[PDB]
């Protein structure tokens, strides 16, 4: 048997044997001395997979040994054979399965728990492979930061997430926001709701962090003043009695922008609580300026960050989002900049998959853009999730592999492992849907994540290239039709089979991708209709394709803007029939550069605003004027579009003489005529004919220059069609 899909990926793993089958009843060794929470997770796993534990010793059955380095078990070390956990760092484990004996050794209590979750992933229908493993995390504090606007998570969503973190090896969870009666507002009747969260966090080796956001109405001056300050600590002390070992004070929105007053609250709280108890974990906080753009300028730091960094105690943890609030990448250079200001290892608030800024689109991509050496300056990782809790698991899954094993991380593969595991048989169909909903961008200040459906985008671009170059795309068109049908097939089967927990969060988004897919089908119909010269079917398909986009742009759900949605819009703006540049080598009789930058290049530029002008500066070239367009390859053409200078009358072509050629030296003729004097774009139409050089000899032009008739020649755009 082979190694199943693991998460996170262990540091060291090697296939020593083939594999063995697990017996229906086994015997466990080392329950009493081992971690209590680590065995509880293992005991129920055996119950769920129909496995029982023997009361007395049995040589016929398989033996599962578990414990710590602290514990002195002669059975465990013998089953290890040259393998130890003492050489590993905190929260590390060492798993070894060989010849009906599975030994697991952790460094401490936390480490042994993560050894149990690897055993659960290796076992597939009671068939565990034979491999030796030595493993340890790259980041110490890995987890989630619940801080999204809108409707908060429910209690059953939270409890489900706690268990999900432990199995995928994550040890942090921050409460807040949002509008709890106690956190911001008024910071027995609601004791249980918070109590159940802490007890479950202890069972899954996760440090429960309590958040506080008093910024909007906190006071610094006065008695009270001290009274508010005294009334800070007691709020936390109640939770310390409930079992909370981590606390935090947030400044994410404050307005009252005084770093000396914010640090005063943090620093004295660091003395009167976390060091005063001896129980407590280090203090966590978020300054008012958290993004590098708002933090530094430009850069050495702004007025706020200078005072804040130089006041706050080095022991305190500080969170920052990156180059931006919702930014694409976090390069190591940015990490060096922020960490240099604070002179400590910073904590990260990664805003993905959080969709509180762009609620329409879902975020189902991996950890994209983060530098692989981020563990150097950062030893505290947290992500901001979506308000949709079930689907937030896919990105969090990728967060586990990044934070734990950073140097070997691969975002594309870790993404595929997230969907394969969380869905099972229904993974491949979900992959197609999630593939289109990864790139977050509100077309302004927020953008992050992996690009949507790139493979499909390259092919879409490949279609417009081969359409605008005479080339036959029958093979590519056939594949596209199938690709858009695969989208509609996957989205429907998902709708017929998803657990509501998931279905209710993405029901509108499944209907959206289908509407786009159908539009993409209707888009190819137009392209086929243009190649077959079936204008009736073209307009009929155009009727459908336009409606799908209109219903898509009206519908609340948003998905695959760049790829699936934009493909419909491109098929509507495609002429073509143009070819179209650009492409190639426009040349002219005379051009202006000295007086104004308007050379012959701007004649076939594509930009409607830019124009070409004949040489009017002294010594001026007063015609006869002519444009000569070089074609990329020979093309059949039956229409020459002329867009005259819009802003000015100077040099409008009111008389032309178009010629064609295949060598560039010997031109012929195709049409001679005049054009009505105005700013309207003229279409010169003649019979289809192959050509590699398109000439436009000007026989008449006008201008507002007294006796400037025929002295000048200006063209905003000149290009051929066929
Ligand atoms: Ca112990
Ligand atoms: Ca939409
Ligand atoms: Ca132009």
């Amino acid at each position: 048997v082979l190694v199943p899909n693991l998460n996170p990926t262990p540091e060291n793993l090697e296939v020593v044997g083939d594999g063995f089958k697990i017996t229906s009843s086994i015997n466990l060794v080392g329950e009493e001395e081992a971690d209590e929470n680590a065995v509880n997770a293992l005991r129920e796993f055996l119950t769920a997979n129909n496995i029982e534990i023997n009361s007395e010793n049995d040589p016929n059955s398989t033996t599962l040994i578990i414990g710590e380095v602290d514990d002195d078990i002669p059975e465990l070390d013998e089953a290890l054979n040259g393998t130890t956990a003492e050489n590993l760092k905190e929260e590390g484990y060492a798993l070894v399965s060989n010849d009906g004996k599975i030994a697991i050794e952790g460094k401490d209590g936390d480490g042994t728990f993560y050894g149990v979750q690897t055993f659960k992933q290796l076992v597939k229908e009671s068939n565990i492979p034979e491999v030796n493993i030595t493993d340890y995390p790259t980041v110490s504090a890995r987890g989630i930061v619940e801080g999204f606007y809108g409707t908060p998570w429910t209690h059953q969503d939270r409890l489900d997430q706690i268990k999900f973190y432990g199995e995928n090896k994550l040890n942090t969870y921050i409460y807040a926001p949002k509008d709890d009666p106690y956190h911001r507002e008024k910071w027995e009747s609601e004791m249980q709701r918070m109590q159940e969260l802490i007890n479950a966090s202890a069972e899954n080796k996760v440090d429960f962090v309590f958040g506080i956001s008093p910024g909007i109405d906190i006071r610094f001056d006065g008695d009270a003043g001290e009274e508010d300050f005294n009334h800070l600590i007691t709020k936390a002390e109640s939770l310390y009695d409930m079992g909370v070992r981590s606390f935090a004070i947030y400044w994410d929105d404050i307005q009252d922008k005084s770093a000396a007053k914010h640090a005063q609250v943090l620093n004295r709280f660091n003395e009167e609580f976390v060091k005063a108890k001896g129980d407590v974990k280090p203090l966590i906080t978020v300054p008012t300026e958290y993004d590098t753009g708002a933090m530094v300028s430009n850069g050495q730091p702004r007025a706020y960050t200078r005072i804040f960094a130089e006041t706050v105690d080095p022991s305190i943890e500080v969170m920052w989002t990156g180059p931006g609030v919702v930014t694409n990448e976090i390069p190591l250079s940015d990490a060096q900049l922020i960490s240099g200001i604070y002179n400590r290892n910073m904590a990260v608030w990664w805003n993905y998959p959080v969709t509180d800024y762009f609620k329409g689109k879902l975020a189902l991509g991996p950890m994209h853009g983060l530098d692989k050496g981020l563990n150097q300056y950062v030893d505290f990782f947290t992500v901001n999730p979506m308000e949709h809790a079930e689907l937030s698991k896919i990105s969090i899954h990728t967060a586990a592999d990044y934070s734990w094993n950073m140097d070997n991380y691969d975002y594309d593969k870790a993404w595929n492992r997230a969907i394969d595991m969380l869905y099972g048989d229904l993974a491949e169909d979900m992959k197609v849907f999630a593939n289109h909903s990864t790139r977050m961008d509100n077309k302004t200040w927020a953008k992050s994540g992996r690009e949507d459906a790139p493979e499909l985008r390259a092919k879409m671009d490949e279609l417009w290239n081969k359409l605008s170059s005479k080339e036959d795309a029958s093979a590519l068109i056939e594949e596209l039709y199938g690709e858009f049908a695969r989208m509609e097939e996957a989205c429907n089967n998902l709708k017929a089979n998803l657990p509501e927990v998931a279905l209710e969060e993405c029901s509108r988004q499944l209907d959206e991708l289908i509407t786009l897919a159908q539009g993409d089908k209707a888009s190819l119909d137009m392209i086929v209709a243009q190649l077959n010269e079936d204008t009736e079917a073209y307009e009929s398909a155009k009727e459908i394709a336009q409606n799908k986009l209109n219903t898509a742009l009206s519908s609340f759900a948003v998905i695959s803007e760049k790829v699936a949605q934009s493909f419909i819009q491109e098929a509507l703006s495609f002429d073509l029939t143009l070819i179209n540049p650009r492409t190639v080598k426009i040349t002219a009789s005379s051009e202006e550069t000295s007086g104004e930058n308007a050379p012959a290049s701007f004649a076939s530029d594509g930009d409607m605003n830019t124009f070409w002008h004949s040489k009017w500066s002294s010594p001026a070239h007063e015609g006869p004027h002519h444009l000569t367009l070089e074609l990329d390859n020979v093309y059949e053409i039956n229409k020459v579009k002329y867009a005259p200078r819009q802003d000015s009358k100077n040099g409008r072509i009111t008389g032309y003489k178009v010629s064609v050629s295949l060598d560039g030296e010997n031109f012929t003729e195709v049409k001679t005529g005049t054009l009505e004097d105005n700013a309207a774009i003229k279409f010169i139409e003649f019979d289809s004919v192959d050509a590699k050089y398109v000439r436009l000899d000007v026989t008449d032009s006008v201008s507002d220059q007294a006796n400037g008739r025929g002295k000048f020649a200006t063209a905003a755009e000149v290009n051929v069609h066929g």
